[PDB]
């Protein structure tokens, strides 16, 4: 089980070193590009969107056309995924215990905005990159490893902004004050106002396309290192507000950098699971990675505008089991043992929850206890599979983890 390096992935070899934390599980999903497959709902979210740029957004000059990237390979220097949006490097997304690190250089994008430095650098005005994302979270059914992003970049030269007013030709894109809440600092607000209003009311249209004009929304403002200023769309659902992407004006010292320096421009990203759930009342993000066809073929719509009324599967019973052991000294992630439950335990998991820690004072020894709960989307589980996974759990966790069984 070891060899430990070197890792293989599409043809292209990445020695592992001190950052490399890709698992074996992980990587078997790498590909498989649910948002490209027909009938998928993800697919489905991608082309109502596509369809929507297309026929719905207007343009003074008149609307961009929006070339789309739905195949881009997730695997990025971290200079694409961090460095050309401005984050810094002590900032916590870049956390070993948050990204799957092929090694020190190269990654699996934790975000689609991985890709708006090199599309801008090409010369695009305007793009849509749709792709598998990678992250390191807890287990729950609203977290999974692979998840699935949408992104959007318009860029507006200075007539373009300008072009319905009278005296407009004196009217800048640039200038040199002070950034606010409101605005970056060589941003005038005559431009601000402009683009946040087109971004708003193109996304506002959006969700009504998708929704219908009964839904609720809600701007929330919000920081990201690569836009300002910045917001989160909520959409409330099931009675709670739940965010569905972030957005904002970029930063005009990652457009610049681009060679882009006579523009300014929005950003979007959404989630697509996470749509899709609001959209279709999907309860589990597990399902998306099913096969199950009681799921699969209520996607199947003769086109993509077929309102599809998601029918729930039923809820099987859960068999819970609790695990507790000594931390190794002063090496271990939460996150670490989320991913072997996810290696061992697969998608007969239903959630984790870190329930108890405490220090020992005669050993200084941490120890943990997690509650698992294992619950299948599609069948009812045995009390004995669910033990054998529990116990191959347990060994694994020593082997692996250097962890030591309390029980
Ligand atoms: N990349 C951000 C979303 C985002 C995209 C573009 C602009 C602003 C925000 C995320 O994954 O959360």
């Amino acid at each position: 089980a070891a060899p430990g390096s070197v890792v293989e992935l599409l043809g292209k070899s990445y020695p592992q070193d001190d950052h490399s934390n890709l698992t074996r599980k992980v990587l078997t999903r790498v590909g498989r590009n649910l948002h490209n497959q027909q009938h998928h709902p993800l697919w489905l979210i991608k082309e109502r969107v596509k369809e929507h740029f297309y026929k719905q957004y207007v343009g003074r000059f008149g609307t961009p056309l929006f070339s789309v990237y739905d195949n881009l390979s997730p695997v990025v220097t971290t200079w694409q995924n961090f460095d050309s949006l401005l984050i810094p490097a002590d900032h916590p997304s870049r956390k070993k215990g948050d990204n799957y690190y092929l090694n020190r250089t190269h990654m699996l994008r934790a975000h689609t905005s991985a890709h708006q430095w090199d599309l801008l650098h090409a010369g695009l005005d305007a793009f849509l990159v749709v792709g598998d994302v990678y992250r390191r979270d807890q287990i729950d059914s609203q977290h999974y490893p692979i998840f699935h992003q949408l992104e959007a970049v318009r860029l507006f030269s200075k007539h373009e902004l300008f072009a319905g007013i009278k005296d407009g030709e004196s009217l800048q894109l640039f200038e040199q004050s002070s950034r606010s809440a409101h605005k970056q600092e060589t941003h005038t607000m005559e431009a601000v106002k402009l683009v946040e209003f087109d971004l708003k009311q193109m996304l506002t249209r959006l969700m009504a396309h998708l929704f219908g004009d009964e839904l609720e929304i809600r701007w929330v403002d919000c920081y990201f290192p690569f836009t300002h200023p910045s917001f989160e769309m909520e959409i409330n659902f099931h009675g709670e507000w739940l965010e569905v992407l972030g957005c904002g004006v970029m930063e005009q010292q990652l457009v610049n950098s681009a060679g882009a320096q006579d523009r300014i421009g929005w950003a979007f990203g959404l989630g697509l699971e996470r749509l899709a759930m609001i959209l279709y009342d999907i309860p589990d993000i597990r399902l998306f990675w099913c096969e199950d066809e009681r799921f699969l073929k209520q996607f199947c719509v003769s086109n993509i505008n077929q309102k599809v009324k998601f029918q729930p599967l039923s809820k099987y019973p859960a068999v819970i089991n609790d695990i507790s052991f000594w931390l190794p000294s002063e090496n271990y992630a939460e996150n670490d043992f989320y991913d072997l439950v996810r290696t061992i335990g697969g998608d007969l998991v239903e959630k984790v929850d870190l329930i108890d820690k405490f220090v020992h004072p005669k050993t200084h020894k941490t120890s943990h206890c997690y509650r698992i709960t294992y619950r299948h989307m599609e069948r009812t589980l045995s009390q004995r599979e669910v033990r054998h996974i529990h116990q191959a759990l347990q060994e694994a966790a020593v082997q692996l983890l250097g962890v030591e069984g309390r029980f």
